[PDB]
């Protein structure tokens, strides 16, 4: 069985704060004596293009209010870095977890802690898609909601801060250095993301999960090698497959080769008509190899 | 948009402990000075039917080890209540959240904190099905993983302790009184659960969600009243619809009566062939009214 799960949120919850500037409110992340939040918090109320360099030069520290669970923190200084602010506050978060900052790549899975007014309301796993957007569930006020991963040694990787929802409904964020994923503008615009490609590495993982569950009506005995599949993938809305050897644990157990699964993808590309694979009516790219392995075997 | 989410797990993570008896290890929940865990932990290693009353009668307190993040709690006494043990320990959990215990009904959504050796590894939302099982993700050692909801005032409702995986893959748990949901046996056996019905109230909530996203190709123009739908529901594997007036909010905003969605359920029952509703190719009973309302309007 396959269930999308999030990693536990407790150590990240203790870092979420409410950041207010004037009347504008969003979420920030408090590590040590620094709060990171989207710079949208200092935007003037207007319908014209936002000049953030001008808003930054006219910023006054006393217009900020930063709080953790209703306890207000004193603001010492603020610098702007791409699409985020770094707010120095006058005391350190005594529950700062061991952490690093990591910039995601397309195909990476991570966890979103969806937050409103400095308070977490939900947690879910997501994948950064090839168009550098995610499909989240955010209502008004989710700006600044953090994305994270928890390494095996317990280190939190801070990798995402929610920035904006595009007209299409797709969600855009930045890393903690202020670079927006996909170079989208961090203010209202008419921007549209590129077409989403199916994540081939995840699809291969999904088909191995199907095999391990005894679902194999779809298996091809044809073989397509990596170079051939990657050329087909270009023309058919799929990514290249990154490598084959990482699947060897699943390959030995099944015992089906990655190249057989690549041929199976080409066979199943259009539809299942109208059978299903693990309940899905079309190929699923939601689950990574690491998830299939960890959910099947704890590794 | 509709995404299955879990409520934040921080306050529950601080209650999970490792419970060991002899060589057998599983998870427990530490509230005040009590640890609740599945009684499977005192089972003898064997392939015969387990007699839990005899296992309990021959129990020795010194065979228990209860620990939280590597520090060991002193065990004071143990009682058995249905499928769970209540282990009294000599320390109170200083991180005990404000909490109540609540027994779930089919169609209720809740959150699972999946745990291994007393450490949380994943959190996800699930729905209790009409056969009283859930579709989770558990591998070996997840026994005792807790299920919970968090009310608006912050109170944690403890509602589920993971007990066993059935031969079908479906998951069985107990409440914190030790009653097994669906009264399945809490030991290895050949039991098979009865078939699931489609949770009609959840399907309605799902269709209200689609209307709010401009997904309306499936909307029936005509209506069927509740009494006619419930007759159809029996003969077609759906539960009876509860009431109509709960959906007033979404009935208002759409503005579509529940009776119109009931007619659409009848029409969509076979298949979409091959159109789509919010990503799904068949009707989805995964989301309750409360989740839809919370995810779209707060």
């Amino acid at each position: 069985g396959l269930k999308k799960m999030a990693q536990p949120s407790g150590c990240v919850e203790r870092c979420v704060v409410r950041v207010c500037y004037g009347s504008t409110v969003l979420n920030g992340v408090w590590l040590g004596d620094t709060v990171t939040c989207p710079r949208h918090v200092i935007a003037p109320s207007t319908t014209v293009l936002i000049d953030y360099d001008h808003a930054y030069s006219t910023m006054r520290l006393h217009n900020f209010s930063v709080s953790h669970n209703g306890v207000f923190l004193g603001v010492v200084g603020v610098t702007m870095h791409g699409s985020v602010l770094r707010i120095k506050v006058s005391q350190s978060n005594v529950h700062t977890p061991k952490h690093v900052f990591k910039t995601l790549k397309p195909g990476d899975s991570f966890n979103i802690l969806a937050c409103y007014e400095g308070i977490a309301s939900g947690v879910f796993g997501v994948n950064l898609r090839t168009n550098f957007t995610i499909k989240g569930s955010f209502i008004n006020g989710a700006c600044g909601s953090p994305g994270y991963n928890v390494r095996n040694d317990g280190t939190v990787e801070f990798c995402y801060l929610h920035q904006i929802e595009l007209g299409s409904g797709a969600h855009v964020g930045s890393d903690f250095t202020g670079s927006v994923y996909g170079n989208f503008d961090d203010q209202p615009s008419l921007q549209v993301e590129s077409a989403n490609l199916m994540l081939s590495d995840n699809v291969v993982a999904f088909l191995y999960a199907a095999l391990l569950n005894g679902c194999r009506w779809w298996l091809c005995s044809t073989r397509v090698n990596v170079d051939g599949f990657n050329e087909w993938a270009m023309a058919n809305g799929y990514t290249s497959v990154s490598s084959v050897e990482c699947y060897s644990i699943l390959a030995a157990k099944t015992g089906v080769s990655v190249e057989q699964l690549l041929a199976s993808i080409q066979h199943l590309h259009e539809g299942f008509g109208g059978k299903n694979i693990l309940g899905y009516s079309s190929l699923c790219d939601e689950f990574t190899l690491a998830e299939v392995v960890k959910q099947m075997y704890g590794v």
